[PDB]
Parts: structure tokens; C-alpha cells; sequence
């Protein structure tokens, strides 16, 4: 039985309409369950489900702001088929926060051949690489996109990238396209850039 | 004791110029029965001795011993399977680890640069991006030149699996913005499997 231990989803974190959580994954025969120190009893929730094995994981609630500043959450589990029990521990990265700069990019020319175009979302200079990106036009959703996971740069900070896959003739009939960022260096978490012909 | 194994660079298969390898590593190999043997087999066959080349190493309290095989690059593009076999006399039974390159068929990458944000040139540095889309299977490598010089400062993401199977990423040069109002003509590389003679290239200039 080998323990590990996640973290919230940055988006969760970043906005009180959402729960943040810390998941505790126990994998793997063919059964139990402290932040900033402070023993038993939870704010937890677990279970046990199911290829041949066991994974009994276990969900805590983590207060946004708790887990913003630094708090250490550890996750320490307890079996009788293991040595000692094994205390896996994890809380946000360290260090200055850094705000995330936003840039929308058109198509390539080169591209415009195609039934197909790439709208481009460049975000760069964060720090921690926490971040959401989702897309939107006109106050709607859009469903075909990919973001690359955080790179880090060559000063410190992040990046990554971000596509928008849409019909040449939505982009051609002059519709405009949004790109969301949520990162906890932003004014309320939150900053939309817009992409238009 | 455990095994890894790992492929050939990206490039070394695509040029026969370089030499594409593939390296078993075993770490944890006791102290006392420090004696490995490696076994390779190329698609099942050549139990008996062939290539490959070790070593031994010593560290903490364990051994770690590196076996490396040449591989043909025509072998590897024809997704040819590399076992690699570990003995060692304190061992149940023999470890095995197969690799080669993903299953599927070969798709071109499209290429296309795409010049910084006019929101961007406000800065002192701006950023000069390189879109790669539509291959298969994820092996690639993406390089930046100015000129006929390497320029080095970019960082290249990994590729993404997109929603019609195929990998696509971004690789950013960052030039100081006043070399790109300077008219200076940038270049992306992309070698891959699926291009002509496994290269192109794009360029990005301002005008
Ligand atoms: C005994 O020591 C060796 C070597 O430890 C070195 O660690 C580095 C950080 C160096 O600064 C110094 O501290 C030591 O020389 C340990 O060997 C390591 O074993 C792990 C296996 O868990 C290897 O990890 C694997 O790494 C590859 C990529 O390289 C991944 O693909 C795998 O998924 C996995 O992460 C690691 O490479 C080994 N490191 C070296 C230097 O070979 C060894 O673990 C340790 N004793 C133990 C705990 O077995
Ligand atoms: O559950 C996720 C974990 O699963 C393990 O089997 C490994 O793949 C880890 O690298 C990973 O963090």
C-alpha cells in the first residue's frame, strides 16, 4: 500500500462559489484516516470503492484562504499490513506570487487554408503555476479547446499556452472570442482577454 | 531492484547521422550479488548476444548498473520492440521491460509562427511563438535560429494529446523587442517521422 497525496484544483481554490479539497489516494488488499499540526476526529469524508486492489480515498475540505497561505495539510493513513503508517504531507508552492500576463493570438495566415482555426492564448510571467484557462464567446462556453499543463521559463516564472479550435467561418463571420485566466496574483482572480477578426 | 527503460532522442531516429540508442538502467542492485546480466531481444528475437554494452556503478548502498543498445533507425521508425531483460541472482525471477514507438500511424505536423501581441510590444521583450499541430506520434524536436546562429533563449511545452488524437505544442523564442522591430527574420525547426526529409521549417519577421 503506497500513499499519495493532491492537491486542490487551482480554479476550486481561487473562487468562494467552489470547494477546494485536499484528495489522500491509498492504492494497492482483501480497513483508516492534521493541517499546520492542530489529531482526530475530520473535516474529512471516505468510502472504500474498488482492478483486484483496494483505494480507499479520502476528501477534506480545505478553507480557500487557508490553503492560499501556505497552510501545510497532512495526510496520515493507518494499516495493519504495513510497517508504520505513512504520513504523505503537501501544501502550495513558496515564494512571490507573480501575475500572469495575458496575450491573444489570431490564427496564422498559413492557417486560413484550412476548415479549421487555432485561436491562441499566450500566458506568461505566473508564479505559482496554480492557474485556469477557459474560453468563451459572446457569454458562451466554448468546448474545443487544450491548454498546455505550466512550463517553467527561464526567469523563475511560468507559462503556457493556450488553443481554441473553431470553424474558419466563425472566425471569418467576425465573432469574437474571450479567453479566461484565473491565477491568485489577479485583481478578484480573474481576467478575460478578447480575440477578434 | 528496479529497471527503467528509455528510448532514443527524438532526433537521433530521424537523422543517420546521429546515433538513436536505447539505454536499460538498474538501480538498487544489492550490495552483496552485485552481478547483473542483460538479455535483448529486437522484436522477440536475439536471447543470445548481441550490441549492447554495460558497466557497473557503485553509490549509497546499492549498485547501478547501465546497458546501452544501437538501434537502426529504420528499426525504430518501424516500431520494431526492444526488450530488455535483467538477472540477478537475488531476483524471484528476471525483470523484463519492452519500449518502442507508440503504435499508430504517422501523421505531418503543421507548422505555423505566429508574431508577439500587439498588448505584448509594450514590453521590453516580446515573444515569438511556434505552433506545431496535427503529428503523431509525439516524438518531435522544435529549434529557433535567427540568422544561420541557434538562438537560445526559448522553451519549447510538451506535447498535448489534442481531442482527434494527434499532439500538438508551442514553443516560445523570447528576442528582445527591439531586435523584432529591427526586421530581423526568425526561424522555427521542427524535425518529425511525418516530414519530407524529417524537417521544415517556418518563418517570422515583422512587415
Ligand atoms: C541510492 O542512491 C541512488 C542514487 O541517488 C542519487 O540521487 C541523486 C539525487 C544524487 O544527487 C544523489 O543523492 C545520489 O547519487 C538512488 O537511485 C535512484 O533510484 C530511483 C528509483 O526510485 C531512480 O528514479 C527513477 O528515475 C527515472 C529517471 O531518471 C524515472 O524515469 C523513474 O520513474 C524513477 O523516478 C533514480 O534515477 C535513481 N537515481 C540515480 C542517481 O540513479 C536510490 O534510490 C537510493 N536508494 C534507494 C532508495 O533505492
Ligand atoms: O495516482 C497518481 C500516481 O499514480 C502512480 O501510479 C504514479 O503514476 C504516480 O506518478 C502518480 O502520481
Amino acid at each position: 500500500p503506497s500513499v499519495f497525496l493532491f492537491p486542490p484544483k487551482p480554479k476550486d481554490t481561487l473562487m468562494i462559489s467552489r470547494t477546494p479539497e485536499v484528495t489522500c489516494v491509498v492504492v494497492d488488499s482483501h480497513q483508516k484516516f492534521y493541517v499546520d499540526g492542530v489529531v482526530h476526529n475530520a473535516k474529512t469524508k471516505p468510502r472504500e470503492q474498488q482492478n483486484s486492489t483496494y483505494r480507499v480515498v479520502s476528501v477534506l475540505t480545505v478553507l480557500h484562504q487557508n490553503w492560499l497561505d501556505g497552510k501545510e495539510y497532512k495526510c496520515k493513513v493507518s494499516n495493519k499490513a504495513l510497517p508504520a503508517p505513512i504520513e504523505k504531507t503537501i501544501s502550495k508552492a513558496k515564494g512571490q506570487p507573480r501575475e500572469p500576463q495575458v496575450y491573444t493570438l489570431p490564427p496564422s495566415r498559413e492557417e486560413m487554408t484550412k476548415n479549421q482555426v487555432s485561436l491562441t492564448c499566450l500566458v506568461k510571467g505566473f508564479y505559482p503555476s496554480d492557474i485556469a484557462v477557459e474560453w468563451e464567446s459572446n457569454g458562451q462556453p466554448e468546448n474545443n479547446y487544450k491548454t498546455t499543463p505550466p512550463v517553467l521559463d527561464s526567469d523563475g516564472s511560468f507559462f503556457l499556452y493556450s488553443k481554441l479550435t473553431v470553424d474558419k467561418s466563425r472566425w471569418q463571420q467576425g465573432n469574437v472570442f474571450s479567453c479566461s485566466v484565473m491565477h491568485e496574483a489577479l485583481h478578484n482572480h480573474y481576467t478575460q482577454k478578447s480575440l477578434s477578426l
